[PDB]
């Protein structure tokens, strides 16, 4: 009892961590040892070539299908986050519009190989050129430009855990009604995060250069939107007949 008083507070976010840890180690589509034994598996210049031939609407349906995967996986972390489910439906659901993407693309860096700059897409890893045909060459270069810079600080799969866990339950989103319970929420994994964070490199102080990112994710996620929004004012049908229902609803 008296031992159990003294480790209260650190036992208290060591159990946050612990729990987040799992919850993303269990709802990723792929490990991350496994993701890195493929990395030389890249596109033949024969598919690069295929790729680039597919019309704008073709390369755009296949993204969405691609992107929608893993927001499947990205949905099912969310469950599993303490509080969330405990959140009314409709703060669940601007949680999940505003931070699935961010999830997205915060998981990227697990799939994603710096040295050569290329990306775990369709089956093979994928340098922009396999993505010239989207007509997005400046939203590309920022995906893959925050792919490596978030590859060259060698973030640990708890630190990753915890940093989804973190944009993903954060307050300051248009239109929730509970801002005080979400922040309160993460404003725990934020210490939690830390906790973990000097575990392994006391040696700086990251978090802050990892906090910042969060501001580079959302002009990133919002890109994305103006893109869509433009793609969509000129294949409507496109998008309402063959892109997944669930990336319709999300964005
Ligand atoms: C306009 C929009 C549709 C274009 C987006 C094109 C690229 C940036 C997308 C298409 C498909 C996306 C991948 C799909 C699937 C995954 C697997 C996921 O793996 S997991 O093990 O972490 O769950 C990590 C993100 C990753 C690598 C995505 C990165 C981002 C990705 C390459």
């Amino acid at each position: 009892h008296h031992l159990e008083v003294l480790f209260q507070g650190p036992a208290e976010l060591e159990h946050l961590a612990q729990n987040i840890s799992k919850s993303h180690l269990e709802t990723c589509q792929y490990l991350r040892e496994e993701l890195q034994q493929i990395t030389w598996q890249t596109f033949l210049q024969e598919e690069i070539e295929n790729y680039q031939n597919k019309q704008r609407e073709v390369m755009w349906q296949l993204c969405a299908i691609k992107i929608t995967e893993a927001i499947q996986y990205v949905v099912e972390f969310a469950k599993r986050i303490d509080g969330f489910m405990e959140l009314c439906q409709n703060d669940q659901i601007v949680l999940l519009k505003a931070g699935s993407l961010e999830v997205v693309f915060i998981r990227m860096c697990r799939a994603f190989d710096s040295q050569n700059n290329t990306v775990y897409f369709d089956g093979k890893y994928a340098s922009p050129d396999v993505f010239k045909s989207l007509g997005c060459e400046d939203f590309i270069s920022f995906v893959f430009e925050f792919g490596k810079s978030l590859c060259s600080m060698h973030l640990t799969e708890d630190e990753i855990a915890l940093f989804s866990a973190f944009v993903l339950m954060s307050a300051d989103r248009s239109w929730l009604q509970e801002k005080v319970k979400i922040e309160k929420l993460q404003q725990k994994i934020q210490l939690a995060l830390q906790h973990v964070l000097q575990k392994n490199h006391r040696e700086d102080g990251i978090l802050t250069k990892l906090i910042c990112k969060v501001s580079t994710l959302r002009a990133l996620c919002g890109r994305h939107t103006e893109k869509l929004m433009a793609f969509k004012a000129i294949y409507p049908d496109i998008v309402r007949l063959h892109f997944p229902p669930l990336y319709k609803e999300l964005f």
